[PDB]
DNA sequence: GCGATCACGC
DNA sequence: ACGTGATCGCA
């Protein structure tokens, strides 16, 4: 049964009520100075579709936008408020967005429509957006009266529905995590991702060339090494030529053959020189199909900046993911990869990028939930938690931890934090389980707090069914009930882990919404560019380094008070890389 | 188009 | 743990 609406060919008042459910529909997937194909408005005066050109055009509908006291009901309200930005029209008064409401009442249903979050509530009376634009080359905006029905059913639902999640985020005392943290920072991400980065991309395009000359140096000593040319890129036809032309040993399978990670090749090393090429054929080819390539394919040739949209309703712990490009793992651990680094620039002359982390904010965050007195202690002391780590599980003084045992040591906290099992630490340090297992009994009896914890949190991920971070994120964890031990041990750890991780995301999401806070009152100039977990980048006037070297820190010692401190470094330069 | 594999970040 | 995405190769 068809859904009423007019099809407005001028804005009138009645559009203009205090409260609404708006849809200002952009179906590319990346947002990012796309076309508005439609819009509509559902309020206590009925149902509205309007055709762009007329509505944005309208001053009076534009006012209304950008107007904090006309509030609106939406879904995926950022994509709106970019594609807008783009268009120089501020959206404000996002009192409700209905896919961040969905996300924090359940992240494992990937809810990424209205039609998914409805479905939630047992409300049907709309289609899914793959539906109605199909996906891939099949993909279009399909005829206006078909356009019209949906874009005003989701309106429709969105009406609808903001009272439902919002009783029950109340529930699960997840209204202020709504109200007061995703929503404020779904506004601070539109502002990260318009600005944009500035990228050097005559810098990237020679670090290109330069990748190309060594990659085909590489290539032919791969091919000399081996007698014989083929695909390095195979997995399979590597694996051939490795393991039956060479003859080198299968120490590790895969489902579909055998291993050619990089773990495995680095113990094949020492049977054949080939093996250390196609390493360096790897690490090169990485860099620039993924990086030099990637980056510059997306590089806005205009102004050359790249803007990235941090997906706010994805991750299954409350962190961000960041897409097209991807500026969430931009390399830093190898220096040739870091480099990279060097083409990620400040947008204006005389401004420079500053960056800032907090040190071990996962572990910090460990020993406050755990309340472990030793890990605590290990905090309050500032020690580096890795050395006091394998003192205190290999029982040596510090001035007896060798590189060795602190190498260890920090696999182990590793271990502990994404859920710790005595398999995956095997594998992490090439041992045996029974030898992993020791380990972990010997930090377990170091800091029998962070045990207690594990103990109690997989107990009440069980009892309740779900597990909860600082801020009262929610993950559900239905497999910790499991009678397959592998299913339910990967729930265990994901009990273990979520909290820790969850916490974590919290806190730097709150630091965000307090930094932009007080940059505004101080009026600097200074802004967020990015978001990397547990490090935000910004960049400033040159004239801004020192105001920002205490404040950006400060902001974040302090977004929570735990029962440790926070600590946060940080650094500021000419390039992201010389932020360091 | 999509799954397997690999490698980059935290 | 939690992510994105490149290439291959088989649809
Ligand atoms: N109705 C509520 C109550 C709490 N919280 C979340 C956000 C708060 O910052 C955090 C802490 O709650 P309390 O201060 O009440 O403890 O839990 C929430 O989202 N909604
Ligand atoms: O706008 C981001 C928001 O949209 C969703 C779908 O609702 O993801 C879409 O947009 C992403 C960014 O372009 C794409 O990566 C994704 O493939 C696309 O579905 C949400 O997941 C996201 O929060």
């Amino acid at each position: 049964a068809k859904m009423a609406f007019t099809l407005a060919d001028r804005v009138t008042e009645e559009m203009l009520a205090d409260k609404a459910a708006l849809v200002v529909e952009v179906v590319e997937e990346n947002y990012h100075d796309a076309p508005i194909v439609g819009i509509a408005v559902v309020n206590e005066h009925g149902r509205f579709f309007l055709r762009p050109e007329t509505a944005l055009a309208d001053p009076q509908f534009v006012a209304w936008l950008g107007d904090e006291t006309k509030k609106k009901s939406m879904f995926d309200s950022k994509r709106a408020a970019v594609a807008l930005k783009w268009k120089g029209i501020e959206l404000c008064g996002v009192s409700f967005d209905l896919l961040l409401a969905a996300y924090l009442l359940d992240p494992a249903q990937g809810v990424d429509d209205v039609a998914a979050a409805a479905k939630m509530k047992q409300y049907e009376a709309v289609r899914p957006d793959e539906a109605v634009y199909g996906k891939g080359a099949k993909r279009a905006v399909p005829d206006e009266p078909v356009l019209a029905e949906h874009l005003v059913r989701k309106a429709a639902a969105i009406w609808e529905l903001e009272r439902p999640f919002l009783d029950e985020l109340r529930r699960n005392e997840q209204d202020r995590l709504l109200v007061e943290l995703e929503q404020p920072l779904s506004s601070i991400l539109a502002e990260m991702e318009f600005a944009g980065v500035k990228v050097d991309t005559k810098r990237l395009e020679q670090m290109g060339k330069e990748l190309a000359e060594q990659l085909g140096t590489v290539e032919q000593r791969i091919y000399e090494l081996a007698g014989q040319e083929f695909n390095i890129n195979s997995p399979k036809q590597l694996g051939v030529i490795l393991f039956e032309k060479l003859q080198l040993p299968v120490l590790k399978k895969t489902k579909t053959g055998y291993s050619t990670s990089a773990d495995v090749l680095e113990k094949l090393a020492p049977y054949h020189e080939i093996v250390e090429n196609i390493l360096h054929y790897r690490q090169l080819g990485k860099l620039q199909s993924t990086y030099i390539e990637g980056l510059l394919k997306v590089v806005r040739p205009d102004t050359k900046k790249v803007h990235t949209i941090f997906n706010q309703a994805l991750t299954q712990t409350g962190r961000l993911s960041s897409t097209e490009p991807n500026l969430q793992n931009i390399p830093i651990r190898l220096e040739e990869g870091r480099k990279i680094r060097q083409a990620f620039v400040p947008s204006e002359s005389d401004w420079l990028i500053f960056a800032a982390d907090y040190s071990q904010i996962e572990l910090r965050v460990l020993a406050h939930i755990a309340e472990d007195d030793n890990l605590m202690e290990a905090f309050r002391r500032d020690l580096d938690i890795h050395t006091k780590t394998a003192m205190d599980i290999f029982q040596v003084s510090e001035d007896e931890v060798t590189p060795n045992m602190r190498r260890q040591a920090k696999a182990v906290n590793f271990g502990i934090v994404y859920g710790i099992s005595d398999y995956g630490l095997a594998q992490n340090l090439n041992i045996s389980r029974k030898e992993a297992a020791e380990f972990i009994e010997r930090y377990f009896e170091s800091f029998p707090g962070v045990k207690r914890y594990m103990e109690n949190i997989v107990q009440e991920a069980k009892q309740k069914g779900y597990v909860t971070t600082l801020l009262h994120r929610r993950r559900y964890l239905p497999d910790i009930t499991s009678r397959n031990f592998n299913v339910r041990s990967f729930a265990e750890r994901m009990a273990m882990n979520t909290p820790i991780q969850g916490s974590a995301a919290d806190i730097i999401k709150k630091a965000m919404i307090d930094l932009n806070a007080r940059l505004k009152e101080e009026r600097l100039q200074a802004h967020l560019l990015l978001q990397v977990h547990d490090e935000l980048i910004l960049e400033a006037p040159k004239e801004e380094m020192e105001r920002l070297c205490r404040l950006v820190p400060e902001v974040m010692e302090q977004a929570v008070t735990l029962r440790v401190p926070l600590k946060v470094d940080y650094h500021y330069g000419s390039t992201w890389y010389d932020a360091k």
